[PDB]
DNA sequence: GCATCCGTGAGTCGAGGAAGCACAATTTAACACTTTTGTCAAGC
């Protein structure tokens, strides 16, 4: 997104900046749940 | 011979909550009666 987050967590984020921040924050948290699942499947194939 | 489609797989522990009758055949209980067993008392 070209529009950055000009504010800092010290200065506080505007209402709008928070909405666009959750876009990437939640997508990365959903990636965490997926990567652990595929890595476990990969590990079982390596072991066997 | 080629591609569409079926088959298989996608983390680990936890924790918790919802029709009706008749009639023959048969097994089950129910009873009268005999044997088998646990018993009390008296005497050898």
């Amino acid at each position: 997104i070209p529009r950055p987050i000009k504010s800092s967590f010290r200065e506080g984020l505007t209402v709008l900046e928070y909405f666009i921040n959750t876009h990437g924050a939640r997508k990365g948290l959903a990636d965490t749940a997926l990567r652990t699942a595929d890595s476990g499947y990969l590990t079982r194939r390596l072991v066997d």
